[PDB]
């Protein structure tokens, strides 16, 4: 099974056939991508945001329109997916899903509310793949770029009728039910740990500060926890890369922020009328982002090192959060830089997947988002940015969903791209929780 | 090859497993849907402006989140593709390109410049992909619910600097180079009279009401000129469903309208704050859009029951119009509706394509447009509307790129789908001058 090796533009884009990004005819190399024997290993990437909008100009910007996303637009069967979430009340479609309703949709398979997690509308549990991954033997990892208290990365292991229920202060306020002092499973990271995910790494060390109000860990902090029931915690780059071995004797727990990661790119924010009144932006990459600090791709392959050692099998989750909060912050420089984190660690994930032969790679997003690619010239009323791109020309994007101070997630179905076994699920139309159950199947879950 | 029979959500969608649209693997069909033999026809549908925020506004609205398109969404093989244009200037892309740009792309397999029909940035003509398929004895068709001086209908049939060439007046003072008493080839209808397809359907009445100011033809307006070569005109469904034969001897051409045609349904504009300060709003059949006038479907069907008659096979391009027109309007119900009218017009030629055997189906848009699809209570600086849609329930559509009275076309990439030979060529990322020479190439266009 074949990745796409190259799809640039074949030549001068201003000459006939120069724009081209095929060379021939594809029906050979498709054929040649069909396979349903069982995958052994699932790698599932998500940009958080990134809708079609997302990719386009994170390409324009850093490879160039005739440019080529090595990791991102390698994946040879591509579709498109549905998100719409539920209201809670009436059980109708809610068009523009959050991000814990999302998630939960490939999880578990079961659309829900806006702001749940692992639960129906009737805030019902159900079973989450990752869950149901280790249950059957399988190595498990859950890698992001945010908090693991964060909606993408907690849907796996937690079941809460609230995304704010990150510690045990947030639960016993908003979560009472969960509440481990009124007889619930506990809040997101209390759930978190006993999950016992092989390999779990982000940021939200913050949280893990707070103290139980009940069990048998009371009155310790949820780092001490977590040591106590046998957590390697790692905390850097240099750490990290001391691990060998991580299972469910000796679990991993990667913590590199008090909250989210720091972004790769810096740059101004998007402003009114800013593509008129200021000059070209050329994003500048981030004195913080740090030696110390993982990168997405450093993660995302010590992870598949450490869970590639079960002869059964994996399941690993990889997620590029900051796409999504650069977005809401009209921060086109901080948006693209981690949609080119992400493809970083779409090609590590993939350049596995294709020597291994028995892994099923996947590259969506949760929902889309508010930024829009525009004319130069263009005169709104939101907030917009001209951006000096690879091809030495400006592009000029466009926030203009909200006046409030965050830019709003959008309903527009985006693109899923898929390569391995049972990647032809996810050409043609599908819906978020039908890649629940292409992921279950493939691995053969029951 | 199968279509795509059914996607919808297949039960309940608060229950687990409700909102899937598979209900097996899709590996087998998607074996059955690859073939590289040569295509005998080619039937590309076209939404202007139809991006993917397209697409799932309006399904929500008229077949509700769980819904399914019979046509449209039916296509099983899917893609995404890029389609900058490029600046005249520099030569270097331009992130947000035209309807004129974008057609020629396609229609030529060479990038130009925003404004630009069938010539390169040095203005250079380049043969077209129904000129190509006229010379080599295949039967061809343009139809569209525009002007057929239009853009897209347009760059099939002619070669002009700038598309504001309508007819001789304009050409005169637009394209000086282009103008016949100067020598040039003519404006875009005058060179429309000279491409002879088989047959040709569309608006556009009033400018061949305008005279020849140079040729044979001189002082006949352009009406008496089409009259002349042999054309036979018909301006209502009833003398259209009259029709038994079009050919090069006599060839048809059909004006429906002065302008463009009237859309499906009405509406009103989107407004600022209109999801908050006003009621939802339900679309109305348009009481004007007439019993005589073909609809976009009633258009391919005759177009298709003549064409294929031709034994060497036949290329035909539908363009479902106004769903751009009424984007950059912001009324959600003109775009709406003009979306389901193209729907129908799909369903159509892939009933005839799924019989026939041999023929490539695609449907793709030009360029991704305004509109976004954002939650009810969104306090957005545009112009937004609230539907209710088909679930019962309301959706906000938001058009936030423009100050001024036109919202603007965007840059992202957007979905393109096809059934049928050579449809493989449509998968994973692919530019919009791929898809001459996919269509060139199946068709054996040498
Ligand atoms: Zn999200
Ligand atoms: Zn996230
Ligand atoms: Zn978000
Ligand atoms: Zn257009
Ligand atoms: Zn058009
Ligand atoms: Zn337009």
């Amino acid at each position: 099974m074949p990745v796409l090796e190259n799809r640039a533009a074949q030549g001068d884009i201003t000459a006939p056939g120069g724009a081209r990004r095929l060379t021939g005819d594809q029906t050979a190399a498709l054929r040649d991508s069909l396979s349903d024997k069982p995958a052994k290993n699932i790698i599932l990437l998500i940009g958080d945001g990134m809708g079609d909008s997302e990719i386009t100009a994170a390409r324009n910007y850093a490879e160039g329109a005739g440019g080529f996303f090595k990791g991102i637009d390698a994946l040879p069967l591509t579709g498109q997916y549905t998100h719409y979430a539920l209201n809670k009340k009436t059980g109708k479609p809610d068009y523009v899903t959050d991000s814990a309703a999302s998630a939960t949709a490939w999880s578990t398979g079961v659309k829900t509310y806006n702001g749940a997690l692992g639960v129906d509308i009737h805030e019902k549990d159900h079973p989450t793949i990752l869950e149901m991954a280790k249950a059957a033997g399988l190595a498990t990892g859950n890698v992001s770029t945010a908090e693991l208290q964060h909606a993408t990365p907690a849907a796996l292991v937690a079941h809460v009728t609230s995304r704010k229920c990150y510690g045990p202060s947030a639960t016993s306020e908003k979560c009472p039910g969960n509440a481990l002092e009124k007889g619930g499973k506990g809040s997101i990271t209390e759930q978190l740990l006993n999950a016992r995910a092989d390999v779990t790494l982000g940021g939200g060390a913050k949280t893990f500060a707070e103290t139980a109000t009940a069990g048998e860990w009371q009155g310790k902090t949820l780092r001490e926890q977590a040591q106590a029931r046998g957590y390697q915690l790692v905390s850097d780059a240099a750490s990290l890369n001391s691990v060998t071995e991580a299972n469910q004797q000796k679990p991993l727990l990667g913590l590199f922020a008090d909250g989210n990661m720091p972004v790769r790119w810096l740059g101004p924010k998007a402003t009114y009328h800013g593509n008129i009144d200021k000059p070209a932006v050329t994003c500048t990459p981030n004195p913080q982002r740090n030696d110390s600090v993982p990168t997405l791709a450093q993660m995302t392959d010590k992870a598949i090192e450490l869970l590639s050692k079960n002869e059964k099998g994996f399941f690993l989750q990889v997620e590029g959060a900051s796409i999504d909060k650069q977005d809401h912050a009209a921060n086109p420089c901080g948006q693209i830089g981690e949609t080119v984190d992400l493809d970083e660690a779409v090609q590590r994930a993939l350049e596995f997947a294709k020597k291994e032969g028995n892994t099923l790679v996947i590259v969506t997003a949760d929902h889309a988002h508010a930024s829009q690619i525009v004319a130069p010239d263009t005169k709104a009323p939101g907030l917009t940015q001209a951006l000096n791109t690879k091809d030495g020309a400006v592009m000029v994007m466009s926030y203009g969903n909200s006046e409030e101070d965050s830019q709003e997630h959008t309903g527009s179905q985006l693109r899923i791209a898929a390569y391995g076994p049972h990647a032809a699920n996810v050409v043609g139309l599908t819906d978020q929780t039908d890649l629940f159950y292409t992921m279950k199947a493939a691995l053969g879950l029951k």
